[PDB]
């Protein structure tokens, strides 16, 4: 799963790979040569008194060294360019996912889960990174090393190797409890920053009530849990840092033991001895650094898994059943067969919903708050299946109809307006794009929106800040409207978008919706029934279920819901 | 000032510290004993071919490391004990500030830069993370290694100090640019998560109008910004790394060189060169290993300063002057006397507004939308203070009083109602503590909350999600409303909480209201103007200018601003 993702970003990049590993090769190898400094020094320059060559030999390894530094530091930046194109690639993936899920997750997830979830991202990149991903390049260098231990002294060879079966078996030992460490200190972290964005939101209804110290309170049991799995986490890391070091401390006491043993029976030479030791940092610290950086792999791993998560999440479109390619426009009758539809497992919201809208008519939505008429609204846009029935569309059900035109021909005015931080153009033209502005000022004075917008500075290029608090109430929502005509929408949803405007504004509002292009479908879900007294059908809501249908005229005329609603109100 | 306040929380932990010292101490003392191991091997050992004495004196050495191990292991779980309580308050400090902040610094900053802030703190709880600490402790007390040296020999430890002094040079050196670099990319990735939680805010709007591409686009920008400053961030890294291993590797090697000569001259012994050797464990590699955690200690005190820009803000109480003591109810006449109010050298909102409100009576404000309705009401709760102008309560200054009490006998019911996660009894019950619940169950069903509450699968325990999902609009108004009665407040503000009720739980809610103790004043802020005809006397706000006022019948008598709305809504 996630290795075949780090293969395939692996495949484009091959020479940088083939320098990074033949890099490594005169590495060690330099590593290697200069070992033996030691053993020529107390084997013939310090026991025959030799001046002039101990000088010339001092300088010679100096030189190796510096050689071996320069080959490090070139492949140190080959791998860190190499690390960052691969974090980028996995990041690049990651939100490109999290952006086309159905929004039935959005609604069970919490925004803080999402967002620590991306972040988490971060803990990859300092793994991936060159410092780390140098190390283990050394370790798999580590067989050369062992192979020439073997080579130089075969009885002392099988000390090192015990040594290294140490480290896998505490490795193993403590790589299973660590990762459940890490998972749950993430997990509780995650749960940590979702309360945090909510207290932010909420900061106005805080202050309001003085509960400041009420929310302090309950921050506490999350950061006391937070430090809890950390501590409980943490005595993992000392006790696997004790034991390694109790092996790797230990391993040197006994492998100079057996060496002077060895000098003692005449074996090798204390010269061989010392080489032995110091060329032991090619074979043991290499495997010693590995496994320090254990904590920081482990975290790695258990980020991966948790975007693994997500990313194992079919999005909105794969789970859409095979598209029709003969359907272009949504030109027609939009009809209702026996829908029922329940937010998850809780009660049913809509039971036995039967709708007909006339094509290019304008009809009306109108119901107590909670009735389902946003619900309908999304179902007709298909944010949402329905459990049972069926949307047709001209005779055609609105499965079969390929996403992109559904949300490309029909236009949405939603009870709030959601406005993105940048220039009012670029808002107006959203997702549109490459869009001529006469069309964009035709639009923004159909919705009676390019005067306010001509007052402020800079015209249609002022900032606006992240649901910009600089636009009244009533100027947001002229802008979704005018956003919605820009796209010359086929079918014109408006849930609540005469709410914040006075009687010119409706009224230009209303004659620009009488005369878009004609036969245009128009679905207006209202409130206020005195502005819906001129539609051709109306549809009254009551508990997800219809109760009454038809124009304003027979609604009065026969008594019921309708008539009590319109007498109280008026 | 930083490093002031965690001085400040070491001082109870007196008795702590003083054993990690302690105990520290005698970890130095018992690994120096290696070096001296050495020096025996290579010195006595080898030379006169002694083995019971070889036996018995690698036993004891063995025994010697052991123990160092076990008081560094006893060493570290201190100082992890120690890392973790320090995390905790610093965290927690930083936590209640932020939430005592006032309301104008929520305005101009998004959530992203603040929860980034506050996850970037992580890199904090990274720095001290246990064994970090004890490289330092390490190093503090390389000195007690380092005096011995120069005992030992002269030239050597003379090599050693100008391999500290280089050390040293570098790291000031790069030192001063990793703390740029540290900087930028941490404002670069507190951008892309802003703009990642604005866009997972507004995805039904991206799903809507299909800006899937140009929000996906703008996220690669800026994860691309993000990881140009990263990619900077690891050459700084690999240049330092190459340098320290420059230095390192020559100090090494010439160590080797000057000790083998002074071997040949018969100043040392070749097993004191090794013992020697061995040694510089405790006097460079203690020194080495912390410059190479040099990317974790500038992080950290970028984070740091970061977390202290917020810090030094000064919280809302700080900002308001010497609370007169003698006030306690805010029963009285409210008047506003030539209020002026702009956003941030924005725009006037407000010119000149002269408003004065009878005590105990209930006045209605109406008008266009963004005329300035709820910033009055914001006026009035100290969210904002006015440039110009005053606003008094029964003839004492609004900033002349205690904040505690403005907004404990003030409530607000927010035109966006926000439902914090939890049972219903919670939401219901935010500021207080606890009260009783017969004065809850009395507030819902003074509110006609109380009906739909039973109805509910847990009654007032029932686990509200997020904002309320399962909740309808009108339901959770209806809890908003419950929610400010049940303050028992003496100045009672309503914006526009009425506009998604029906007829019958509006009519219990206004009689609700006349069922008060008469002395609690009621400002409505309405914009439907057919649900004031019965109120005491009507403000008419247009363009930030109170323009018609008076009752209704006489605002209708006038034929001004006010008839029209009046004839044209009806
Ligand atoms: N995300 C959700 N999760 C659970 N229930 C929901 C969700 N969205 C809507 N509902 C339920 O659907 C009903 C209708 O809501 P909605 O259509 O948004 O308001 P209205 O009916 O006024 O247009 C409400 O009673 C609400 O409880
Ligand atoms: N946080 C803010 N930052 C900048 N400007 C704001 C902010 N809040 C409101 N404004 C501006 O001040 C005016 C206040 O209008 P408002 O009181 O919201 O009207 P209403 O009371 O009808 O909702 C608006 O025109 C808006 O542009
Ligand atoms: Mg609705
Ligand atoms: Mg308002």
């Amino acid at each position: 799963n996630m290795m075949v993702k780090f293969a395939g970003f692996l495949k484009p990049l091959k020479k940088t790979v083939l320098a990074i590993f033949l890099a490594s090769l005169l590495y060690t190898a330099l590593g290697i040569a200069g070992s033996f400094y030691i053993k020529f020094l107390f084997d013939d320059l310090i026991k025959f008194e030799k001046l002039n060559d101990l000088h010339i030999i001092s300088a010679g390894f100096a030189v190796i060294f510096l050689l071996q530094i320069f080959l490090n530091y070139y492949r140190s930046i080959l791998v860190t360019k190499l690390g960052m194109s691969i974090d980028k690639s996995i990041m690049m993936e990651y939100y490109s996912h999290v952006l086309k899920l159905p929004m039935n997750f959005f609604n069970s997830r919490k925004v803080g889960e999402i967002i620590s979830r991306f972040m988490d991202a971060s803990k990859i990149r300092q793994a991936i990174s060159g410092a780390t991903l140098t190390i283990m390049i050394d370790t798999i260098m580590a067989v050369i090393g062992g192979i020439l231990l073997y080579i130089q002294n075969s009885s002392l060879f099988f000390i090192s190797f015990i040594i290294i079966l140490l480290y896998g078996i505490i490795v193993t030992v403590f790589n299973k409890p660590i990762q459940n460490a890490n998972r749950q200190i993430m997990e509780d972290n995650a749960k940590l920053t979702s309360a945090l964005v909510e207290s932010v939101k909420g900061i106005e209804t805080i202050k309001s009530f003085g509960a400041e110290e009420q929310t302090e309170k309950s921050t506490r049991d999350k950061i006391e849990t937070v430090m809890k799995s950390s501590f409980k986490e943490g005595m993992l890391y000392i006790n696997l840092s004790s034991l390694t070091g109790i092996v790797a401390g230990l391993g040197g006491i006994v492998i100079l033991w057996a060496g002077a043993y060895n000098v003692i029976k005449g074996n090798m030479s204390g010269g061989q001895l010392l080489a032995f030791n110091a060329l032991l940092a090619y074979f043991l610290t290499p495997v010693k650094n590995l496994i320090d950086l254990q904590p920081l792999i482990q975290t790695a791993v258990v980020a991966s898994n948790r975007l693994g998560e997500i990313l194992e999440l079919a999005t909105e479109k794969e789970l859409r059943e095979d598209s029709d390619d003969f359907v272009i426009s949504l030109k027609g009758d939009i009809e209702f067969r026996n829908v029922d539809f329940r937010y998850g497992l809780r009660k049913p919201v809509l039971k036995n919903i039967n709708l007909t809208i006339p094509k290019g008519k304008t009809v009306a939505i109108v119901g107590e708050s909670g009735s389902g008429k946003t619900t309908l609204a999304k179902l007709l846009m298909n944010f949402y299946s329905p459990e049972k029935g069926d949307i047709l569309i001209n005779g055609h059900s609105i499965k079969n109809i390929s996403l992109e035109l559904i949300r490309k021909k029909i236009a949405f005015v939603s009870q709030d307006v959601f406005i993105f931080s940048g220039t009012v153009k670029e808002n107006l033209a959203l997702g549109n794009e490459n869009v001529d502005m006469d069309e964009i000022i035709k639009a923004a004075k159909m919705a009676n929106a390019h005067d306010f917008i001509e007052k402020l500075p800079l015209k249609y290029d002022t900032f606006l800040n992240e649901s910009g608090a600089n636009l009244s109430e009533g100027q947001k929502q002229r802008l979704a409207i005018a956003r919605a005509l820009l796209k010359k929408p086929d079918i014109l949803i408006l849930d609540e978008a005469t709410s914040n405007l006075d009687s010119i504004t409706e009224n230009h509002i209303k004659d620009a919706i009488y005369g878009l292009e004609d036969d245009v479908t128009v679905i207006i879900i209202a409130h206020r029934l005195s502005t819906i007294v001129n539609l051709d059908k109306i549809y009254l809501l009551k508990d997800g279920e219809i109760v009454e249908s038809g124009s304003h005229t027979e609604l009065i005329a026969l008594k019921g819901a309708y008539f009590k609603m319109w007498k109280q109100t008026e």
